[PDB]
């Protein structure tokens, strides 16, 4: 057993050089092994098949199902006798010794890594796999047709942006150091969020989120929202209540036509090379609306 050593959150992991089948445990990292014409034998998908995006769900084909990410299915993952498995940094600690019993495991940066951060889990794995000169090739692809996309982006970029979710009677945001936050600082824009704003908000940090009820965002005022949500929608009890408020409708965003809903599953839990280029051109298409 031939090996290739590489570091992952947890220090060296030697992988085998024969390693073919591969269970994943976030959506990014079935995003990295597609752009390596790799198919995963299993995803912890959340049961939802639709959570994968499609051109990534197209391209890896039939898979089996390991569960939620939260919570995997260690049998399933057992039954599966993969070769190797990689497991998110931040989510899966506490199953770490029981999946290095089943292969060796992988513990890379996804749901607490911002873009940069999972552009290097991406580059880690293409170096497990000894694809280190087609991860190189495919990121200088990546590179090249984001900064496409964000020379045709026609939005003024002195116009701030609040990235955020909709959450308790107001909205939960993405700082700038948020995965979100630094792909839109890639694009050119200046978030809202300054850190000198952030500071200032602290005592509203939830976790990597900062809340904003209406007061706040009042005070706050970015010229620019764009809003995540499950399928995109616009209509949910929680977000139409937000809206009825007094404070939102004198919000320079929502008063001049700067909020956009997008889709949560793409822009907030993919975290992969498919889903930003997609976030960009959606920018594209949207800055070129009538
Ligand atoms: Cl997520």
């Amino acid at each position: 057993a031939s090996t290739i050593s590489v570091k992952d959150e947890n220090g060296t992991v030697k992988v085998p050089k024969d390693a073919k089948r591969i269970v994943v445990l976030e959506y990014s990292f079935a995003d990295a092994l597609a752009a390596l014409d790799v198919k995963p034998v299993g995803i912890a998908d959340d049961g939802k098949k639709k959570r994968i995006i499609k051109p990534v769900r197209e391209k890896i084909g039939d898979y089996t199902s390991v569960g939620t990410r939260k919570q995997p299915n260690l049998e399933e993952i057992s039954k599966l006798k993969p070769d190797l498995i990689i497991a998110d940094s931040s989510r899966h600690k506490g199953i770490n010794k029981e999946l290095n019993k089943i292969a060796p495991t992988l513990s890379l940066k996804s749901f607490d890594g911002d873009y940069k951060q999972n552009i290097n889990s991406f580059k880690t794995i293409a170096k497990a796999l000894n694809k280190e000169k087609e991860g190189e090739k495919r990121l200088a692809e990546h590179d090249k047709l984001i900064n496409k996309y964000k020379d045709e982006i026609k939005f003024d970029r002195n116009q701030k942006v609040l990235p955020a979710v909709v959450a308790k009677a107001g909205l939960l945001a993405h700082p700038n150091y948020s995965y979100v936050g630094q792909f839109l600082n890639e694009l050119g824009f200046k978030n809202a969020l300054s850190d000198d704003v952030t500071k200032g908000l602290s005592k509203y940090l939830k976790g990597p989120y900062l809340q904003l009820d209406t007061e706040h965002l009042a005070d706050l005022n970015p010229e620019r929202m764009i809003i995540m949500t499950d399928h995109a929608k616009k209509d949910s009890a929680e977000f139409k209540k937000l809206q009825e408020d007094a404070t939102w409708k004198k919000l320079n965003a929502v008063k001049n036509n700067r909020v956009d809903i997008v889709d949560r599953d793409v822009w907030a839990r993919s975290r992969g090379l498919i889903s930003s280029e997609e976030m960009a051109k959606e920018l594209v298409e949207l800055s070129k609306k009538e």
